[PDB]
């Protein structure tokens, strides 16, 4: 599977992503960074990975329907079957998110449903939950909605700073972010007709 990764900025687990694609049994391959802002990290964390980059810049469009669409045209260019985002932080249309159900990915700080939308390990900690985590999930409509595929269980521990806490669960991101890559990219996980995921058993051994 063709792969591109949607940023904003540094690009959180893109080289996690990149590494692992280029482990020996992967089923993707990286072919295109698209970023919405010019020179920002993960742009040069592509480059230096010798993986194309393109920027967006929504302000040369009209509205959000017609940058999704300059997006989706790079994408189609590039033949592209499986998007990631990382860090990417403008909200996709109905249009795109529709034509890309079951194909984009996204992951969050959190074990969804808790601590929806930002700063979510400030909210774990202000809350005081002992265990918090990391899910990655196709995306839908709603923001961080959309059909669960991995989770990892992080612990908080005591004393923990929004920073330590943080870089742990970044620890486990590392882990599931390529893992349910893999999973999507080889087919063993798709997203059934009835819009919940399906475990497959593929034909080819």
């Amino acid at each position: 599977a063709r792969v591109a990764v949607l940023i904003s900025g540094t690009g959180s687990n893109l080289q996690a992503l990149i590494d692992s694609t280029r482990e020996p049994n992967s089923s993707a391959q990286i072919d295109i960074v698209i970023s919405n802002k010019a020179a920002v990290a993960g742009l040069d964390k592509a480059e230096r990975a010798g993986i194309p980059t393109r920027v967006i810049n929504h302000k040369l469009y009209k509205n959000r329907v017609e940058f999704d669409s300059a997006i989706d045209l790079v994408l189609e260019e590039f033949s592209i079957d499986i998007v990631c985002l990382a860090g990417f932080m403008r909200i996709l249309s109905g249009p795109f998110v529709q034509k890309w159900n079951g194909k984009m990915l996204n992951i969050h700080p959190s074990l969804l449903p808790s601590f929806k939308g930002s700063n979510a390990h400030e909210q774990a900690l202000e809350t005081g939950v002992t265990v918090t985590g990391c899910t990655v999930h196709f995306v839908a409509e709603d923001v961080d909605a959309g059909q669960i595929i991995l989770q990892e269980a992080v612990p908080v521990k005591r004393g923990d700073t929004v920073a330590t806490l943080s870089e742990r669960v970044k620890l486990a991101e590392h882990k599931i972010f390529p893992a349910a890559l893999q999973l999507v990219a080889s087919g063993t996980v798709q997203l059934g007709e009835n819009g919940k995921i399906c475990w497959v058993k593929e034909e080819h051994h």
